[PDB]
């Protein structure tokens, strides 16, 4: 195989999200609607606007797939059709609410805040309670 | 919900995509590998590129994602009978769909954009040509 980053070209990397924990990424529907709310204008233009704009549109077209897929396999066993689709909130899932965040992020706040940010909250948030600053 | 054309900031559509038939794009194994040996150093890199080193990149990657489900699945499905309708379903319609991206962006960044885009219509009107009275070379 080819071993690409999605996050390399806008200087970050899979280790570097994942060291924020898994729950503290918004929902996949929340993040496309928020994705929606805020830059539909931008994401349905005919413009490339940005890289992070072309990233964003093809992690949702993908995210699309991916539903259309576990759709396609409960409308063709319930507890096996049901827990198919358990599987993808549970992997995949993950990975889209780190891509759909990073990027909805990195267009809302900058990639340096976000980057800065995704560090400070990694440490703070592994600092135990007991001794853990204010929230 | 949102309505975002893939092919739309590089001057295409889907529609547009859909006039070449579904045989005419290589095998998704086979535009992967064609991927790797001509941009590999590029897709790999940490510049941007182009839009669609970026666009590409994340094809790549989907189908990535893609596939390692229907792996999950087929070893998880457990009839013979039924990791053949799994399989089935990948080939009819998501491929087509990643063959045609995979196609579009790879090409686009050998040949250039305008000139698929010229071909792609020279194609699809000689290929609806009946046989009888099509020329030799497309
Ligand atoms: C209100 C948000 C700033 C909260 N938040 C977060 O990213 N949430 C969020 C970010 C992007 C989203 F699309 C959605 Cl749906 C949610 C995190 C926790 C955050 C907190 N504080 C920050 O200063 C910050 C800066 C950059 C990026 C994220 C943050
Ligand atoms: C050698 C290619 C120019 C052949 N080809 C094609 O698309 N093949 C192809 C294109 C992209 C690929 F990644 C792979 Cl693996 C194969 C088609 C038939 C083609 C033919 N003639 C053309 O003039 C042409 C121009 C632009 C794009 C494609 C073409």
């Amino acid at each position: 195989s080819m071993d690409i980053d999605p996050y390399k070209e806008f200087g970050a990397t899979v280790e570097l999200l994942s060291f924020l924990p898994s729950d503290f990424f918004p929902s996949v529907r929340d993040l496309l609607d928020t994705a929606a709310a805020l830059y539909r204008d931008a994401l349905e233009s005919p413009e490339h606007c940005s890289p992070h704009h072309t990233a964003l549109r093809q992690a949702i077209l993908c995210w699309g797939d991916l539903m259309t897929l576990a759709t396609w396999v409960g409308t063709n066993d319930p507890a096996s059709r049901d827990l198919v689709v358990s599987y993808v909130n549970t992997n995949v899932g993950l990975k889209f609410r780190q891509l759909l965040w990073f990027h909805i992020s990195c267009l809302t706040f900058g990639r340096e805040t976000v980057l800065e940010y995704l560090v400070s909250f990694g440490v703070w948030i592994r600092t135990p309670p007991a001794a853990r600053p204010p929230n």
